[PDB]
């Protein structure tokens, strides 16, 4: 098929990007580089086996979304542009609603002009709020999300469903990822944000090659058995392959589609920081420091409906994912070239 | 002050500005015409007894919400331009959240860039939901709204909390309109949409002046008195002018400021078809048509806070409410000239 990446250049989508392309599938990818390196894309193509369009650009922009929509007969469009940090997003609201709900809003318009009906969106874990039952289920109620970045979220999900019922050839699929972590096995792809990374395993990950000097922990006074957060960290690889078994399953079925993308355990912070050390064999030097806003304690994943109806469950555990993110960054210090 | 009035030439707008310019307030008219005709304006004039400054422009232009602020050295932004017809936003939720949340958002930017920090958003009653406590008062949640223009407002609502959160100088009000009626008492100034309209009253005075043939009545087997749905019916006049008020109790507040305005009281459609048949001295014609989507069967407000709070109040009846638009739409059968 041929596939709009949205955010392609990203983490998540620099991933899911090769394993499109290996399946023979044509891919473009548009992203405005806020948190990505242009040099990943010849990674992508050179792991992929395959050539991806790249369009320099931004989802806010509807004219230049109709514009690629239309010059490349897109089936489906895969949704990973946006802004991520919880924390950014409760001193950044605007911004954050901005690209987020105004963004995808921009995006689903240009698609609803040029007859593209088959959409799948990268939702978060952070949609269920302080209220539902833990592991998170998709068949009960979300609650109140607890940042910016949250509410963005569950307010595109609603947004998405509300056209889906006024427009119901639309196939969506909603896909609340959990906590993604981990690289390419080559060691040749990896996290690499602009900037300080708002993300634990890629802060751990430049603490450990020597470019910042110690993490720091949001937080040790949570009802967790530590007291450090706790989330549901999910190979990279295996979300990316998750992603992909969804667009080929759910395309033109129509509907709205609701997956957690999650491995069903939960991990601390500590519990992170230790992988990462025993993978890199010294300990990752650390400080606590206060809770971030918008962060609960502690969620995990109930992913058995995809199991079920996807035929997908994850396959490599916390120290896989920290072994292979300590390959990446040992291979990479400084990330991809710039 | 110095008060740009988007939406100013619609129906709560056109009253809202005449009430401004009567207090002395400078006021500046932004309107797309969508939903209103560009010849109330003299009229706006004439019974505000000062000349309102109007700019045709859309609130999703935000580089021209931008320079209004500037060149008019805005103090204050009362905000009502916006999509607002419960059952079609079911089968047009793009373009809701669209004028709704995407418009709110570029006008609350532009007003961000232009250090312009207080804000009176037209909030409605139908952000309270499925909600049971009825009454709705302001200290209980909110519910899940039932429409697209439901969770549009409620979603402006949360966007502008975060931003107060954020930047905590600004001054907020959330105020919950329930549903105005009537008309200005000189009979000159009233509710004129674009089109076919879709609020009740309005649809009933056309009947009654021959303009068109029938109400349709939307559901007939509502768990209610007489089966038809049930509203609190607040006088045109009594919402500007409470809206007024809050605009000058509340400028330079910091806090997010939630009221509802209404009468307090419920009254069915039958209700308020009886009262414009007993003002316009013949029974309105009327059938029954089915249930419209997004509408719920029975609310009305709680409004003691504003009365405790801004010493504000009704005080017009449903039969006065009737009465003033029978005479507006008697001696303008039309409307305002195209
Ligand atoms: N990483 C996580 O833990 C995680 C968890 C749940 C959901 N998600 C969601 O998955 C998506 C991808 O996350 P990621 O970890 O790959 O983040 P990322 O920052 O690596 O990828 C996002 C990409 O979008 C680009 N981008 C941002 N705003 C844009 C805009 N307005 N127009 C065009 N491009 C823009 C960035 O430059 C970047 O390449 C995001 O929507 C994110 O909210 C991520
Ligand atoms: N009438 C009600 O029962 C009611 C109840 C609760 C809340 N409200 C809210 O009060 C506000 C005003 O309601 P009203 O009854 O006066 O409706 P209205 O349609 O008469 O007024 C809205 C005005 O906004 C203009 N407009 C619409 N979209 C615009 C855009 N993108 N940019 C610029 N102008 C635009 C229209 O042309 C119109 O003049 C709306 O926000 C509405 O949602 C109304
Ligand atoms: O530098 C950091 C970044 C994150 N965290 C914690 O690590 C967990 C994962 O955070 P991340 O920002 O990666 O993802 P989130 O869970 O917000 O989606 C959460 O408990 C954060 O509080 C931390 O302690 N230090
Ligand atoms: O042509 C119409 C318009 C409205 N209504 C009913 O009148 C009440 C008020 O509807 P309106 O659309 O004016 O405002 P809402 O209550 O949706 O804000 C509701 O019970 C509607 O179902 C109706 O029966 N016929």
């Amino acid at each position: 098929m041929r596939v709009l990446v949205t955010g392609g250049s990203g983490y998540i989508g620099s991933h899911t990007c090769v394993q499109l392309l290996q399946n023979g599938h044509d891919v473009i990818i548009l992203d405005n580089l806020c948190n990505s390196k242009r040099s990943v894309l010849p990674v992508i193509e050179r792991l992929g086996g395959k050539h991806p369009t790249f369009v320099e650009g931004d989802i806010r922009n509807e004219a230049l979304m109709t514009e690629i929509l239309h010059d490349h007969a897109i089936d489906t469009v895969i949704h990973f542009a946006g802004l991520k940090a919880v924390g950014e997003s409760v001193q950044k609201p605007l911004e954050y609603y901005d690209n987020n709900v105004n963004g995808t809003l921009r995006l689903i318009s240009a698609m609803r002009a040029a007859n593209v009906k088959n959409f799948i969106f990268s939702s978060s874990a952070t949609v269920y709020g302080d209220q539902p039952k833990i592991p998170y289920v998709e068949s009960f109620p979300t609650g109140t999300p607890q940042s910016p970045y949250g509410k963005s979220k569950l307010m595109v999900e609603q947004i998405l469903t509300d056209l889906q019922k006024a427009q119901p050839d639309w196939s969506i699929a909603l896909l609340r990822y959990f906590n993604p972590v981990g690289a390419h096995p080559s060691g040749d792809m990896g996290e690499d944000p602009q900037g300080i990374p708002n993300n634990l395993m890629p802060y751990i990950a430049q603490v450990a090659v020597g470019r910042r000097d110690s993490l720091a922990i949001f937080g040790n006074d949570y009802p967790t058995e530590d007291g450090t957060g706790v989330r549901d960290y999910i190979h990279v690889m295996d979300l990316a392959d998750g992603i992909v078994v969804a667009m080929e399953k759910l395309a033109n079925k129509p509907g709205v589609h609701i997956y957690n993308l999650g491995a069903g355990v939960g991990n601390s912070v500590l519990d992170v920081v230790n992988a990462f050390s025993k993978a890199c064999g010294k300990p990752v030097n650390y400080h606590f420091a206060p809770r971030r806003e918008g962060d609960l304690p502690a969620y995990w994943a109930d992913a058995s409906k995809a199991d079920r109806e996807l035929n997908w469950r994850v396959t490599r555990t916390l120290d896989e994912m920290a072994q292979d993110t300590w390959h990446w960054q040992s291979r990479h210090p400084q990330g991809y070239p710039d």
